[PDB]
């Protein structure tokens, strides 16, 4: 009876490709650029964590120094982009290209220079930047003398930094984002979402969830003034948090699985709670008490957040959690995950959840009632490029396809509000979680190797294609 | 922990009751003739008959009742010894506007809540009031077909207001539709009857006409916040909805969305009484089944100005369902066991609601409606043992306990359905048993009506008189 066949998305629909600077730009020195907490992250493998080095040490190799030369490149790639016929691209600006070390009471020009002609060139292109501030790239300074987002001194230097931005480039970006996945360091005790979000290299004696929750509110604090101080610059500006979006099953309808699902999607959304609401939630406030977290919060701090709430909620999708009571109070992310014997492999092998997807839609828009923006959706594989130069990457399409799927019944049967749609890594980049170009997420394959070697020569994969056809006829096809 | 940490102070502890489950006088006072004096006496495996005015031959057990209506002095003084904070009951629409579409009220029916409440605040409780509790006047169900009709949110407000100016002084919470949320299940003439004044005509779209008719009385429920705020800005008026919070089965994708529409289709009434506005989803519905339903603009911003104080609800049980292959959530149909909970009784399900209710809309709470149905045996030396009663409230309270303590939730207070035995809605049985005290009566109306305290009348009296502190 229902179908979604030959129904078009909204007119206006910004479909695009996402990024992050450090992990395509490269020039990671070039035009007075600071280190970043990208740069001092080695190659690893699925089997090897990246290295987290003090400063860059000898004959050890960073993938992020040169990446896939974008700083470089960017005229070429753009091109691409616009022959896919983007209407967005969602990258980070990098905060150690306007401020190397963070804390300089002068942006830096060459910095400010090169995002002017990044974007430059994508709007004569017809494409919009879509700009995350802080994206797992800020000054290894901060990191070194202030202890990052322990210190409280990290909201004004976010501000200078946001402040500079927004008026440099206020004729140039609609949309903005403040802190890239901001709710990763709810599980704390991964070392990997505690430097990424807030920039803490753990010390000794110091509770690990005290000191994420301290960070937090820091980062919310910055991200509600950037709001304020955002549409001050320009009203036209429409500015986002972002979250990732794991949603969180019971595993079974027993009364204390559903209520520890509940606390868990709680305890890992509370920063989208303050976000959108402009309050901490009281069983959160509760457990500051009771763990005697003694906070730093003034009630300055509660003002700014009650006035600062969030245009959009921009989101990450890739997978989705479960859970079993466990008879605890507090739900851990990293020892109370369990395995969701539902879910079983794909055709193509890996297990994927696209009707959480839509559940999340569901779940964001019920709760807070605000546009949402897919910044982050994506396939991660190997990809041979054929001898006659050609990558059929139908694994991709159908990834991206059955994601689709479930957006488009979202948007156009459950009626809720998305902004746009830009899957991640459109050009291939490095990968956060090893540092490996071999796990690619793109439209467009770069010769490239793991050991940075190779030409870096983009070429159309078969994905490019079928994503071009898609936003041709603004998704009618999908069925 | 918990032990020894008191609900907050001013907790309005009490117990609640519907005018037409208790009063009976059902003629006295020129009172006209609700939807609950048309139901027979029924059974577990059996319907409560639905007649057409008052057949000879047939019981009516609401008719009498427990008598409340002469006795409230005598049962009062039991809710006083207790310890109640508040009395939770409806004004009886049929004792105000006998027919519902008089242009001025009973001065009659009036006085009696006049008596009725001034007893209850002569004692230290003050009375809370829901407007509508399924016993609107037949003359609306037989000649203007209930809540079908748009007329009937102008009744319904010449209702309110009457009783907004007359008890201003006297009552302080106020809600206007209790269960307005029964009617998700469209397939259930029950829900249709008590919630909407629907009897159903053949060929008619129940789905379509549930809609219909939950949307008139949103918008008479949005217009009448309005209403009392100006009367007497200090009125706290909320909404009442059965909370039956609705589990997936497994954690299979499929399985969790599909809860999550079951949820949103049996509480979009929430969504318009708090955030003023349909769900963009339902509203597609309204479209793709083509309702062509009777909604202005004018509709649209009463709803948006009218929105409640506080969520009142009752809570007895979860659901659960698996996924369907449907698209809508049918909740006649759709509903599997628990295979998780023991022999559907939940008290943890309490606690997830409240957190589901707080963090969806962020406004004050108040259990209204909660406690066991049982078949309650009155020994030779007249003491009734409802230990069982007691566990099921202890570990709804528990729950409840920690949800405020930890939780942080906002609540009113909590007031455990049928205080004093009373007519079971189901069935229409006194047999059904729910008070702290017991009322000896058959099910055939015949007995003493006396009164006597269960044992979980002295256990409530201690968990009032410590405010719950003891609670673990
Ligand atoms: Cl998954
Ligand atoms: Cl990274
Ligand atoms: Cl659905
Ligand atoms: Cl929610």
């Amino acid at each position: 009876a229902m179908t979604i066949k030959g129904r078009a998305f909204p007119e206006g629909f910004l479909w695009g490709g996402a990024v992050a600077a450090h992990q395509l730009e490269g020039g990671y020195k070039e035009g007075g650029k600071g280190l970043s907490t990208a740069d001092i992250m080695t190659l690893g493998t699925n089997e090897r964590p990246r290295e987290i080095t003090d400063g860059v040490v000898a004959g050890k190799y960073y993938p992020n120094h040169q990446a896939i030369d974008f700083y470089h490149r960017y005229p070429e790639d753009i091109e691409l982009f616009a022959e896919m016929g983007f209407k967005c691209f969602r990258t980070s600006i990098a905060w150690t290209r306007i401020f190397p070390n963070g804390d300089e009471s002068e942006p830096n020009e060459a910095g400010l220079q090169f995002y002017d002609d990044l974007f430059d060139e994508c709007l004569k292109n017809g494409i919009q930047p879509v700009v995350t501030l802080a994206h797992f790239e800020m000054p290894y300074h901060l990191v070194k003398q202030y202890g990052g987002w322990r210190n409280r001194k990290l909201i004004q230097f976010y501000l200078n930094f946001a402040k500079v931005c927004f008026e440099r480039y206020r004729d140039k970006v609609t949309y903005w984002m403040t802190f890239n996945e901001i709710n990763n360091q709810t599980n704390f005790e991964s070392d990997g979402a505690m430097l990424t979000d807030s920039g803490i290299i753990h010390q000794p004696g110091e509770n690990r969830e005290r000191w994420m929750y301290q960070a937090a509110h820091y980062e919310l604090v910055a991200s509600a003034a950037a709001v304020q101080l955002g549409h001050q610059i320009n009203p036209d500006f429409q500015i986002g948090c972002m979250i990732a979006m794991c949603p969180i099953y019971p595993l079974t309808a027993a009364p204390a699985d559903v209520l520890f699902a509940q606390r868990a999607m709680q305890t890992r959304f509370y920063f989208a709670d303050v976000h959108c609401n402009g309050t901490y939630p009281q069983w959160l406030r509760n457990r500051f008490e009771s763990e005697h977290f003694n906070l730093d919060i003034t009630a300055e701090d509660l003002k700014i957040l009650q006035a600062g709430t969030v245009d959009y909620i921009g989101f990450s999708y890739y997978m989705s959690f479960t859970v079993k009571d466990t008879g605890k109070l507090a739900y851990n992310e990293e020892h109370d995950l369990v395995k969701n014997p539902y879910v079983k492999a794909s055709d193509w092998g890996w297990q994927v959840d696209p009707v959480g997807l839509r559940y999340a839609m569901n779940w964001f828009t019920d709760r807070y009632h605000l546009p949402l923006f897919i910044v982050e959706n994506g396939l991660g594989a190997i990809d041979k490029k054929t001898a006659d130069n050609q990558i059929h990457d139908d694994y991709r399409i159908d990834y991206l396809t059955d994601h689709l799927r479930q957006i488009k019944l979202a948007v156009l049967e459950d009626g809720v509000d998305l902004i746009g749609y830009t899957p991640w890594g459109c050009i291939d980049l490095v990968a956060a979680s090893t540092g490996q170009m071999s796990k690619r997420y793109g439209f467009i394959y770069v010769d490239e190797n793991d050991d940075g070697s190779g030409s870096l020569k983009r070429y159309k994969k078969d994905s490019f294609t079928w994503f071009q056809h898609v936003i041709a006829t603004n998704g009618a096809e999908i069925e």
